[PDB]
């Protein structure tokens, strides 16, 4: 909705250079290519829609976004075990109510046959590292802090995500999240 230089924020000066040098641990020069985030990000019961994207990056304020796929879809909800802000819901179902998901209690949200995984957003890096997701029809990569985790799942991803940025009060009404979707093969 509104563009923002992501490197001009506080604590986000080196959140990108710390990401392009994750795997390059040698001395010298090299040109790399991939779905790498750019400098201009997007700070903006509200919804946002990204289409034709291959990766999704972003940087206790709550956020929610749903990655569409068949026959399994992914829900990431950052808001209950102690110091476990984030939740991953591997929904095998189709359309899901994004309001009843957040308004209801955390004890019964991702229930039924849907897999629930509570993960700890590290509240000690002061939001100075990129959080991200990347997917193809064979592998799903998650970037949290400075490490990459892989999952092997055979899915049919639709390359679009649904994002919730505004709602009424596990949800505190605030806007402290920047996000971006990557669709082109960028070189650094
Ligand atoms: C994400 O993309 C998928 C795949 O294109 C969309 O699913 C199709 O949506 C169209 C309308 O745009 C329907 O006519 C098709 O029947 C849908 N196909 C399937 C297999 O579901 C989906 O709507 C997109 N979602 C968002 C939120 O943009
Ligand atoms: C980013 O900063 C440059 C100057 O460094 C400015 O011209 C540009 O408009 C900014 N882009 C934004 C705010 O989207
Ligand atoms: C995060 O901020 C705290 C509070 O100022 C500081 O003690 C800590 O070292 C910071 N962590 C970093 C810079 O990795
Ligand atoms: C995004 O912009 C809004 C509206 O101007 C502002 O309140 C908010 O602080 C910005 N968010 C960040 C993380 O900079
Ligand atoms: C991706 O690059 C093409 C040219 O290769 C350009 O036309 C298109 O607008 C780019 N897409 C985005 C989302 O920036």
């Amino acid at each position: 909705c509104r563009q923002v230089n992501v490197t001009q924020l506080d604590g986000n000066e080196n959140l990108i250079r710390d990401f392009l040098f994750q795997n390059f641990k040698e001395e010298g020069t090299v040109v790399v290519g991939g779905y790498y985030p750019t400098e201009v990000w997007y700070n903006c019961t509200a919804y946002a829609y990204f289409n034709n994207i291959h990766a999704f990056y972003f940087d206790g304020k709550p956020l929610l976004f749903h990655v569409h796929g068949e026959p399994v879809s992914v829900i990431i909800y950052i808001s209950r075990p102690l110091l476990k802000h984030g939740l991953v819901c591997i929904t095998k179902t189709r359309n899901v109510d994004y309001n009843s998901f957040t308004s209801s209690q955390w004890n019964s949200i991702c229930t039924g046959n849907d897999r629930k995984v509570p993960f700890s957003v590290i509240p000690t890096d002061n939001g100075t590292k990129i959080y991200g997701l990347e997917w193809n029809d064979e592998l799903v990569t998650a970037y949290i802090s400075g490490r990459s985790y892989n999952w092997n799942i055979n899915n049919n991803w639709f390359n679009n995500v649904t994002l919730m940025y505004s709602r009424s009060s596990t949800w505190l009404h605030s806007a402290a999240y920047v996000y971006q979707g990557v669709s082109n093969f960028t070189y650094y």
